[PDB]
């Protein structure tokens, strides 16, 4: 009469937090488990599907991933099985790497991040948080979101098309789709990456597909004005190396990955299934987060350019990780091993900043820093 | 019967510090008038301003203060012989300097991949600088080598090594001499084209003296040539019109500003008020942080010890000297621009002007005698 819950024994937090509704047992990503447990919370590493649980008792499976590739999300509710994942659980990740490119590129390139007009492709859990910190800072923003257009939500969507015309930013955050209407493979075809403004920043940590790199690479080769950020690569992990020696910043599919972001793939799970159980809690996520290096700062004046720069990288500098991506990235194997071996990076809300200004303090926490005034 | 001060008009902070002492009269520093000379007890000048026997023969001044690191423009034999009391700043700027260096050296480990703990570092010059750079590379327990033959031949204590000792064991060369255009200790192209062929592959070689006591031409050949070489460069050959291709293969070049931070260019005219203060019987001792205005970062914590990619964050907060490379990158064979970057040069501090707080008290040891304001709040 209580549930037993087995959870992947890497998936942070999840034997404090699972006890709180039941026994824990800690499989590895094992048979007789699995006939006599109640629930499943996993990682990627899991395939779930109708051949590993049908016929057991399991009544709900969680995944601690915005990602869902590895289960039959389908199967389950099909067969009235619970399911849940962790969506938006790395946004916010991404965001501060989107934010780390360009306020190191518009120190390099002394321009002025404020003055910018950014297209934002794909407004969802990334793009709707990205679009709420561009505007605190004023800047204008442009949204293309067909699929949202189409099913009547509120907001200015414009066509890619228009974005093309008008931006000298752009930013893609869609999911990968093959074919129809939304069709996102090579949406960055030579045409789209030809007509960009002289001097336009390219950003495409979504997936790799979505930016054709051949055709990138063979545009900056003819000297286009054009700067790029990849997170992402067609190919990977075998990425086109020449592209990276053309971009501005290659970084090995991290920018989803911070600490905050592995616990919230196994908070908004535990949510889930502590709502599924008739057992609603919530969960401060700093009660499960070792403290910082860097947890206060001191700022004294307003917010501007350089200030910011200064405090986003003090918490993540995107270069860290471009460096190594560098020295090793036709050597296969590597790129991998640098995923793998990721190090530990915090968000901007875990540094709390005292600021004798009360529009920096403002302007600090709508861009996700956790900041206060002090009269 | 107050002492009348004369000081150069564009010296930081000298009326707000010298009027605590006596009358204080601004005055160009080229040409002083003589009037004023004759009627003055005490001369505060900068480096435009030739100090001889010319300038103040008859005069009733008794001190002469330079705010600033270098004593050329000065008769200092002339002044004992005439009784006049003489203070310089020596190592005003060396700080800045020092954390310039580190600031470099911290992009490049990080770059690159090494930990500075296993580099050998060669100092070549070791005075206020150099012996500044010294003392916080042993801090951090990084091995270092001195070259400094005059300081060897004075007989001074120290593991003097020769410059060829350090070409051998070091894959860290930096340069803080000055300019002697011969004689024993010629410092003229002392990094020549042979010295740098046999710097060890993966070798990083720093120039923050003065342009000429690294042959830029020859260098630019070795880098053509493909030599595995990292080059950190804030000093040229033929300044401001600097070799445009080897700024082009240098991984940082900067405009001649290692010295600028707040703290450097207020020091000269701190440490000649304190010899000043000293010599009429008023010693008074003046701290920096009651003059220049609070820093944007001031304070800070850190949890846990220190390691090299925490201190990278530590001294980039407060000095990241790429953003004194990419300026220049972008208008360095433009004629002009480089001159006024350094006159326009916006605010730098030091790393003493950030106060950290460390839960550990191990870093707190270790950031202290690396220069900030550490203390261990248990
Ligand atoms: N780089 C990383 O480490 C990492 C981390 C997180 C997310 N991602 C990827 O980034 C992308 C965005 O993530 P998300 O969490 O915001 O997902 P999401 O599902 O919340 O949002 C995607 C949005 O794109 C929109 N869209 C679909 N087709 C489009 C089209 N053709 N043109 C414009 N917009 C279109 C959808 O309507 C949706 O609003 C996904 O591909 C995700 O896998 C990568
Ligand atoms: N880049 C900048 O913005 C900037 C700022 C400050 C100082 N500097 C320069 O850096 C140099 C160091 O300044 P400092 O305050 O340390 O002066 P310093 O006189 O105290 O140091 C010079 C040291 O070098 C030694 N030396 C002389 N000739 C040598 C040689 N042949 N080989 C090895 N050592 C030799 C001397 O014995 C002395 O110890 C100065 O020349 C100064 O002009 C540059």
């Amino acid at each position: 009469n209580a549930m037993k819950i087995l959870v992947d024994e890497n998936m942070p937090y999840a034997r404090e937090l699972f006890s709180r509704l039941g026994e824990v047992k800690a499989v590895p990503g094992p048979v007789e488990e699995l006939n006599h447990a109640d629930a499943l919370m996993v990682r990627s590493v899991t395939k779930v599907n109708e051949s590993l649980l049908s016929g057991t008792p399991i009544n709900f499976v969680g995944t601690a991933t915005a990602g869902t590739d590895h289960v039959d999300e389908a199967w389950l509710k099909q067969a009235g099985i619970g399911f849940s994942a962790a969506p938006g659980c790395n946004a916010i990740a991404v965001v501060e790497y989107v934010f780390s490119a360009l306020l190191m590129l518009a120190e390099r390139d002394g321009f002025s991040l404020r003055d910018r007009t950014i297209g934002i492709v794909g407004v969802g859990n990334v793009g709707s948080r990205l679009q709420t910190r561009l505007e605190a800072l004023g800047i204008r923003t442009l949204l293309c979101d067909p699929p949202r257009a189409a099913r009547g939500d509120e907001g200015d969507f414009r066509t890619l098309d228009e974005l093309v015309q008008e931006a000298d930013v752009l930013t893609f955050h869609t999911p990968l789709y093959k074919d129809g209407p939304y069709k996102t493979l090579h949406l960055a075809d030579e045409t789209l990456i030809r007509r960009l403004k002289p001097g336009a920043i390219l950003i495409n940590a979504c997936r790799g597909p979505v930016v054709d790199n051949a055709a990138l690479l063979a545009r900056l080769n003819a000297g286009q004005p054009l700067s790029v950020v990849l997170d992402v690569w067609e190919g990977e992990p075998d990425l086109n190396v020449a592209l990276l020696e053309a971009v501005d910043i290659g970084t090995s599919h991290i920018a989803g990955y911070t600490l905050e972001g592995k616990a919230r793939g196994t908070t908004q799970v535990f949510e889930a299934y502590s709502a599924f159980i008739g057992r609603e809690q919530r969960v401060a996520l700093e009660t499960l987060l070792p403290a910082p290096e860097f947890g206060r700062i001191t700022l004294h004046g307003p917010l501007d350019q350089p200030t910011l720069k200064r405090l986003a990288h003090l918490v993540y500098d995107v270069r860290r990780d471009d460096a190594p991506l560098r020295k090793v990235a036709g050597i296969p194997g590597e790129f991998d091993k640098l995923r793998k071996n990721y190090l530990e990076r915090r968000e901007w809300s875990s540094l709390y900043v005292m600021c004798d200004d009360e529009t920096a303090a403002a302007l600090l926490c709508k861009l996700g820093f956790n900041a206060v005034h002090h009269p």
